[PDB]
This record gives structure tokens, C-alpha cells and sequence, in this order.
């Protein structure tokens, strides 16, 4: 159960990065 | 393109609600 | 409107990590 929920938030982690990485390339680029 | 990530960052919120709720469940009923 | 999503990504970032130090808090005991 655990590494099922870590698995979710790592997941959701890795996509908050790539929307990160998006946004302060378009601002300043 | 703003709508594009208007609606990436709309459904990356459905998925943390929905581990938030998981959590406030296991934590607390 | 590109400020705004700025602060959309900053408040789910934040929550992603308040739910982790959550889990954890379910994990550790």
C-alpha cells in the first residue's frame, strides 16, 4: 500500500517537473 | 497554448485530490 | 493570466510535498 501511494506522488512529482519546465521556458524564452 | 496548460495543470489537480483524499481516508476513517 | 499559472504550479508543488511529509507521517508509525 505504501509504495503504491509513493509510486503515485513520484509520478505526479515527475509531472509537476515537466509543466515546470515548460512554463520558465516560455517566460523568458 | 496557455489553454493547452491550463488543462494539463486542471487534471494534474483532479490526481492530487484524489491521492489527498486516499491519504486523509488511510489517516484519518 | 501566465503569473497566474505560475501560482497554480507553486500551490500544487507545495501540496504534493505537504501530502508527502503525510504519507510519511502514516508510514513512520
Amino acid at each position: 500500500e505504501w509504495e503504491a501511494l509513493e509510486k503515485k506522488l513520484a509520478a505526479l512529482e515527475s509531472k509537476l517537473q515537466a509543466l515546470e519546465k515548460k512554463l520558465e521556458a516560455l517566460e523568458h524564452g
